[PDB]
């Protein structure tokens, strides 16, 4: 931009792309994010503008919001490293049980927060969640379908991942609600402990299968309703529920217990953030730090 000097493009998100930055002025460095039109949403930069207010440590602070040239610029504090770099780096030796407790429940807190405040991210994914050498882990780049809509892609030819995506979503559910992103943090926190994405669909179908071939082919005792969901076919095959130790070995009890509650098919059985926060699982919680290279 103008009064930014990009210093390299850090990625091209599902909505436009992103630099990181250095402010000219005040030398700060930031995430600026250049999105996808002519005119562009005032309804839309109101979605934008309350996120600005929505402060948590676990949340990527929002800094401003730039409306110009049928540009939309969001500048954003930088961080250094994503999940899913972080996760490709410890696939050797896998990432420490503490510090995957730990960014678990940072996540629980940033959703709790984010969900007290009714606001849903509808996309978490690991290159979504930014990490510090600090030993802190932020929610980053929420997604506005409220405000947008689901993109076909990210802005210009790229394939978009459903790895995290909730079942309801698949099956056409139109309203989405906060249990859409406990679904997709249960995925990460599966995929943290075992090193491999938990339900890698490559279409809608093959995930929507794909959770079904592990979690059992819902059906109306399971997840009253789901059989009068928009995209439910009677002719899904019926696969039966694999035992769940073997889902994410060797998770202990505790985290398989939260996993199961994190993974419930039904959006009302699914656990909340909240409550997720008062599971076992984090009764000895602590905050590790990282082993980084930047
Ligand atoms: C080097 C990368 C991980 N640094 C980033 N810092 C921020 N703040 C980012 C974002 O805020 C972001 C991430 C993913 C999609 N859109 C924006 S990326």
């Amino acid at each position: 931009m103008e009064n930014f000097q990009k210093v390299e493009k850090i990625g091209e998100g599902t909505y436009g792309v992103v630099y990181k930055a250095r402010n000219k002025l005040t030398g700060e460095v930031v995430a600026l994010k250049k999105i996808r039109t002519e005119g562009v949403p005032s309804t839309a930069i109101r979605e934008i503008s309350l996120l600005k207010e929505l402060n948590h440590p676990n949340i990527v602070k929002l800094l401003d919001v730039i409306h110009t040239e049928n540009k939309l610029y969001l500048v954003f504090e930088f961080l250094h490293q994503d999940l899913k770099k972080f996760m490709d780096a410890s696939a050797l030796t896998g990432i420490p049980l503490p510090l995957i407790k730990s960014y678990l429940f940072q996540l629980l807190q940033g959703l709790a927060f984010c969900h007290s405040h009714r606001v849903l991210h509808r996309d978490l994914k690991p290159q979504n969640l930014l990490i510090n050498t600090e030993g802190a882990i932020k929610l980053a780049d929420f997604g506005l379908a409220r405000a947008f809509g689901v993109p076909v892609r990210t802005y210009t030819h790229e394939v978009v991942t459903l790895w995290y995506r909730a079942p309801e979503i698949l099956l056409g559910c139109k309203y989405y609600s906060t249990a859409v992103d406990i679904w997709s943090l249960g995925c990460i926190f599966a995929e943290m402990v075992t090193r491999r994405a938990l339900f890698p669909g490559d279409s809608e179908i093959d995930q929507l299968f794909r959770i079904f071939r592990t979690l059992g082919t819902p059906d109306e005792v399971v997840w009253p309703g789901v059989t009068s969901m928009p995209d439910y076919k009677p002719s899904f095959p019926k696969w039966a529920r694999q035992d769940f130790s073997k889902v994410v070995p060797p998770l202990d009890e505790d985290g398989r217990s939260l996993l199961s509650q994190m993974l419930h098919y039904d959006p009302n059985k699914r656990i909340s953030a909240k409550a997720a926060l008062a599971h076992p699982f984090f009764q000895d919680v602590t905050k590790p730090v990282p082993h980084l290279r930047l």
